[PDB]
């Protein structure tokens, strides 16, 4: 009767609570996917427990092993019912796992420390001076590794050689990075979260350019799920009200530090 | 064998080629949605023919009567296999057919006549002098019919008991108005036709102020399709293989006039 809820620590999305470790369940934790999580239940109503994702991975499917890691795993694999998080909607999870349509768009996108003198993926790509990496395991880096326009072939054959790694565990690690490289590392990441960044302090860091791609997050559930269509009614609704705007406005600018 | 792929004219989407008078079936169209079409049907493997919709309607239900017009009573009553078109996933049509995950983000915006003093919707409700108004039958007038947020139910308000009528019956005729109003009407429309329109001769009209909704256009099918599922991935694949960015370009910015 419990419906597991499966999710990941990225800010503003789903972030501890101040005094979280005094708490319990859900009421650990807030952002923006804990008021979406709470919207949709209310809407298909049901119960439900949020749970943080194990390995801390969006999802994807290791080459050799076949196995699905991530809170994709966690759906294909029948330990989590839905998943409520910034997840990509890509071709090779949609051949897997459901979507709903996307709760929001974005596209990736360049995090720069202010003054970097960068302002494109070209001028990124024809350079060697300012060091540039993604999140591993998730849809930036496949972003990469998958294109076949010039540009992006070049960037991904600098990032996959290049020594140290560039590829960063956590978003919340690239930009530790960006911050602290004095302007020597750029990262790459989604517009969404470079969005949120730039609205907290220090506010040293930007967006610069314009997205590479358009794309969405939507609310995942296992393939074929009976509670597939409910949860994408749902997010329409919710859309349509004007809900999901008032969230991205409350997690993201409402309180903007910049 | 031969698919019914239901469309409408509306330019950059499908438009007639220059003789076509002289052509036959597909050849006589060209656009966005004729290009993307036949990206599709290579990826789903089916020959297909062109319909453009008999009502030149997006697809609404007469409340009294309940029957479907447009392309989605084309799908909703057999007629048409699929749409390909600049259609709007919204709710009520999820209800009756499926969608794809969006081919183009977009959201209702502004379309003024150059020197109009009016940069928001906030602008426009709280004066008189300057009319107002959408297209009949689609998704922006239902999305203010529907809105209860104050701004638009005022605009709503407003333009429901305007005289003459402020609907038009098709986007070419709602610029037209623009055009020849002398800044004394602007036009509610999506983001794609008033970017479009900006970007061709005489250069008189531009899109102002933000976007008022984040949504998107999917390819639809009939409830239950087994063409559904082919068509949604191949929208996926389209997308992040670039051509759905490639295909905007080249029916929008590429041969821009201004
Ligand atoms: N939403 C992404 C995870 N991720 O967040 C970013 O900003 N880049 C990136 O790959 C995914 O679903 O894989
Ligand atoms: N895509 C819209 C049709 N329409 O085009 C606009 O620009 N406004 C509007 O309502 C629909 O599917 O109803
Ligand atoms: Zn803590
Ligand atoms: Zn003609």
């Amino acid at each position: 009767r419990t419906i597991v809820v499966t999710t990941i620590l990225e800010s503003p999305y789903v972030m501890y609570k101040k005094n979280h470790e005094q708490l319990e369940g859900n009421e650990r934790y807030e952002g923006y996917c804990v008021d979406l999580a709470y919207e949709i239940a209310k809407h298909v109503r049901i119960k439900y427990k949020l749970s943080i994702v194990g390995d801390g991975k969006y999802g994807a499917r290791d080459p050799e092993t076949k196995i699905w890691n991530g809170m994709v795993g966690e759906l294909v694999y029948g330990r989590a019912d839905i998943a409520v998080a910034p997840l990509t909607i890509t071709l090779v999870r949609e051949e897997v796992i459901d979507f709903s349509k996307p709760f929001m768009s974005l596209g990736i996108s360049i995090m720069i420390k202010k003054g970097t003198p960068i302002e494109s993926a070209e001028d990124l790509a024809k350079q060697t001076e300012i060091a540039y990496g993604t999140l591993a395991s998730g849809s930036t880096k496949e972003f990469f590794r998958r294109s076949k326009i010039a540009v992006y072939e070049k960037m991904w054959s600098y990032m996959k050689s290049a020594e140290p790694s560039v590829f960063t565990k956590t978003t919340a690690d690239g930009v530790a990075r960006v911050r602290k490289s004095k302007g020597k590392f750029a990262f790459l990441l989604e517009s969404t979260m470079n969005e949120y960044i730039e609205q907290r302090k220090p506010c040293d860091t930007m967006k610069v350019g314009g997205n590479l791609d358009s794309k969405g997050y939507g609310v995942a559930t296992p393939k074929g799920s009976a509670l597939g269509n409910a949860v994408n009614l749902a997010v329409l609704k919710l859309n349509e009200q004007g809900l999901l705007d008032k969230l991205k406005n409350k997690w993201w600018y409402d309180k903007g530090e910049c």
